[PDB]
């Protein structure tokens, strides 16, 4: 029933090797739920399986080719796709989990070095995405994971892209409080947009995760931006990577600077820190 050029296709993205699915460990359940999982070929590979709803033979065309297009995309700051097999998507698992959740542990000690290089590292991820015209439309340090090596990979991709959390989504994913004020106001988003949420990511790593703008609604937002405000500086935030964000917040899109540009002066930042300089979180 299906295109037979689609099964040819698709055959160096199918997993047989073989995989052993953790029925019984969930990682979390919007859409499918995620299970632990190990991989094979001789060594075993710790990961994470989404399996997808039951998913018509044109919803399995669909599934077939998002895996080759997200097999097409490999970057060490960008979550990739293991496999595909009930729908399974195969993604490795990350040990340190999500970027927010792991900057707001009060067990964690990070240097203001330590944050700025998890923030040149989503720019590098960032970089390459937009390379590959690939609109993220939810950066957020809630969709950015961490490996044992500590290696920021932008995640909410592709198959795996979902609404994990509801606070942070106005009810189409619209996470208002990251959204660039044109998108706000069209519902379109573009790299541009990408640059103004990773602004955005940037000042929630060097606040150690708080939530942006805490005293406004959701729906508040932009009477707010287009009152002139943007995010106020965070304590441990340097000047020049301040300067920064407040380029990625641009009122008009194309005077933004590209993730490559973003990628250069924030190595530049980042290469005059020692990591002697501990970030506390605000009381407030
Ligand atoms: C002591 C406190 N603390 C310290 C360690 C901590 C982390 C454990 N490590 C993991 O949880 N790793 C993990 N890797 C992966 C790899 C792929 C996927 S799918 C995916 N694609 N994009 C996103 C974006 C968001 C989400 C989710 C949000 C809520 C539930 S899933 N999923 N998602 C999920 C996981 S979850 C647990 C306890
Ligand atoms: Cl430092």
């Amino acid at each position: 029933a299906l295109n037979p050029e689609l099964v040819q296709a698709v055959q160096h993205v199918v997993i047989g090797s073989s995989l052993i699915v953790h029925f019984n460990e969930v990682i979390g359940r919007h859409f499918g739920c995620v299970y632990h999982g190990t991989l094979l070929d001789g060594k075993k590979i710790h990961c994470a399986v989404k399996s997808l709803n039951r998913i018509d033979i044109g919803e399995v065309s669909q599934f077939l080719t998002e895996g080759i297009i997200m097999k097409d995309f490999s970057h060490p700051n960008v979550l990739s796709l293991l496999g595909i097999c009930s729908p399974l998507v195969v993604l490795p698992y990350m040990k340190h989990g999500d970027l927010r959740n792991f900057i707001r542990n009060e067990t964690h000690n990070p240097t203001v070095k330590d944050l700025i290089g998890f923030g040149l590292q989503v720019a590098k991820g960032m970089k390459y995405l937009a390379s590959k015209k690939f609109v993220h439309r939810d950066l957020a340090a809630r969709n950015c994971m961490l490996d044992e090596k500590f290696t920021v990979k932008v995640a909410d991709f592709g198959l795996a892209r979902d609404m994990h959390d509801k606070e942070y989504y106005s009810v189409a994913k619209l996470p208002v409080k990251w959204m660039a004020l044109e998108s706000l106001q069209t519902q379109k988003f573009t790299t541009k947009s990408d640059v103004w949420s990773f602004g955005v990511l940037l000042w929630e790593l060097m606040t150690r995760g708080a939530p942006p703008y805490p005293d406004v609604n959701t729906f508040d937002i932009t009477v707010y931006l287009l009152q002139g405000r943007r995010l106020l500086q965070p304590e441990y935030c340097p000047d020049p990577l301040y300067e920064v964000m407040l380029k990625c917040w641009h009122p008009k899109a194309e005077m933004r600077p590209s993730f490559s540009e973003l990628v250069s002066r924030i190595s530049a930042i980042f290469s005059t820190f020692i990591g002697e300089h501990y970030v506390h979180v605000n009381a407030t």
